[PDB]
């Protein structure tokens, strides 16, 4: 499936080096202004060894960068795009309180935030409810991404970008939610 299907998505990484990685289905699209071929449907299997659909992935921005890929009660850790030893472990093994299935994650420079449902788990290497402290995002979310100042999420065929310092959804025009395709990918629509 093509980048700019209109499809919704199933996780991002986060903005790391100004690049990242979409996923979708069995697919990876690497975002980099500095790629030859942007945006390539690659397979998962191909680019990561293991099998999509991934749940959710956040990148630290520490020195290591080390990018973390979700699936069901699993999860997988790279550095270099090569996975580390002892890899993949259960959810429960490295991130204590954190439930199975989650839908979404992202990292800021250092707390990791799990989305499920309506609820999110704060990790530092009890939930709260999404709506209450992300002013402005309705609940159940598909995917997230952090970049600089700004975090986002992917809800359908749609996003939302909120404020890191005000934890408010942006006033834009035309205003989130919006097409991913269209405002966010600038894909010919
Ligand atoms: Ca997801
Ligand atoms: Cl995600
Ligand atoms: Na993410």
């Amino acid at each position: 499936m093509e980048l700019c299907s209109g499809k919704p998505f199933d996780a991002f990484t986060d903005l790391k080096n100004g690049s990242l990685f979409a996923f979708r289905g069995q697919y990876s699209y690497e975002l980099d202004e500095k790629a030859v071929r942007p945006g390539y449907p690659k397979l998962i299997r191909d680019v990561w060894g293991i099998e999509g659909p991934i749940d959710a992935a956040f990148t630290r921005i520490n020195s290591q960068g080390k990018t973390y890929l979700f699936k069901g009660s699993q999860y997988w850790r790279f550095e270099d795009g090569v996975l580390d030893p002892d890899y993949p472990r259960n959810i429960s093994d490295g991130f204590d309180g954190i439930p199975d299935n989650v839908d979404a994650a992202l990292a800021l420079p250092e707390r990791v935030y799990f989305f499920k449902g309506k609820q999110y788990w704060e990790y530092q290497f009890q939930p709260q409810f999404i709506s209450r402290d992300w002013h402005g995002v309705p609940g159940q979310v598909d995917a997230a991404m952090a970049g600089r100042i700004s975090v986002f999420f992917f809800s359908g065929d749609k996003y939302y970008r909120v404020n890191l310092r005000t934890r408010r959804v942006d006033t834009v025009d035309p205003p989130y939610p919006r097409s991913i395709a269209q405002y966010w990918l600038g894909c010919p629509a």
